[PDB]
C-alpha cells in the first residue's frame, strides 16, 4: 500500500526543513538517525507517551484524531482562525537530534486556503521562537497564485523570524505587498493570492495560540527540550 510513498514524502519534508545534510543516505535512514517523534498535549504543552485513542508517537494519526469527538474539540467560528473546524487534543512534533541534544523542533501546522487545506512543517530553534525554516507538504492552491507557498524564495523569508511578540502572543505577519526589512515578524504576502495568504495568516494565529503550540513552545523557551 502506498500510503508508503505518502509517509516517505512526509519524512522527506521533515528531513528537508530540519536542515540536515544528507550524506547520500536515504530518507528512512536519515529519519531514524536524526528525528525523534513525540506526542504533545496542546492544552498543557507537555510531552505525553500516548494519545487518548491509545496511539504512540509512531502510529498516531492526528488528522483522524481531529475528527474523533473522543479526542478532539469543535472550534467556534471566532476561535477557528485557521478555518479547520476541529482540533485534535494531542499533536505530534518532530525533535531533531544533534548528538545527545535536541537541535530543533519541527511542528505540523495547517489551515484552509482557497481551494484546499494547506499543511506545513515549521522548524523552530530551541529558543522556541526563532523560525529555522518552513515547507508546505500538502496543498492544492493554484500554481502561480496560492501555489506559491511552495516557492523557495517565499519560504526563505520565514528564516530568522520570531513566532511570538513580547507577550508570547502570535506575531508572524503575512504582510500584503511585501513586508519591510529588518523585520522581526513580517513576511511578504502572495501577490494576487490574498485568500491563500489569509489562510496562512490564520494558520499561525491559531497554531501559535493557547489552543495550539503556544503552551508547548513556552516550555521549549524555558529549556524543556534539553
Ligand atoms: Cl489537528
Amino acid at each position: 500500500q502506498q500510503k508508503a510513498n505518502a509517509v516517505l514524502d512526509k519524512q522527506s519534508k521533515i528531513i528537508e526543513v530540519a536542515g540536515i545534510d544528507a550524506e547520500g543516505k536515504k530518507v528512512p535512514e536519515l529519519f531514524a538517525e536524526y528525528i525523534e517523534p513525540r506526542l504533545v498535549d496542546f492544552k498543557t504543552g507537555d510531552f505525553v507517551e500516548k494519545a487518548e485513542d491509545g496511539s504512540t508517537a509512531a502510529n498516531y494519526d492526528q488528522r483522524k484524531a481531529a475528527k474523533d469527538p473522543a479526542e478532539s474539540i469543535k472550534l467556534t467560528a471566532d476561535e477557528d482562525k485557521a478555518k479547520i473546524l476541529r482540533r485534535a487534543n494531542t499533536g505530534i512534533v518532530y525533535l531533531v537530534k544533534s548528538g545527545d541534544d535536541i537541535s530543533k523542533v519541527i511542528i505540523p501546522v495547517h489551515g484552509n486556503g482557497l481551494w484546499s487545506m494547506m499543511y506545513a512543517f515549521v522548524a523552530v530553534e530551541t529558543d522556541g521562537n526563532t523560525v529555522s525554516g518552513i515547507t508546505y507538504y500538502e496543498q492544492g492552491e493554484t500554481p502561480g497564485l496560492g501555489g506559491e507557498v511552495e516557492n523557495p524564495a517565499w519560504r526563505a523569508q520565514f528564516v530568522g523570524k520570531k513566532l511570538f511578540d513580547e507577550n508570547h502572543k502570535p506575531a508572524i505577519k503575512i504582510v500584503k505587498g511585501g513586508a519591510p526589512e529588518g523585520s522581526e515578524h513580517g513576511v511578504d504576502g502572495l501577490s494576487g493570492a490574498t485568500l491563500t495568504g489569509n489562510g496562512v495568516q490564520g494558520t499561525f494565529d491559531f497554531w501559535l495560540g493557547d489552543m495550539g503550540f503556544g503552551p508547548f513552545l513556552a516550555k521549549v523557551r524555558d529549556g524543556g527540550l534539553n
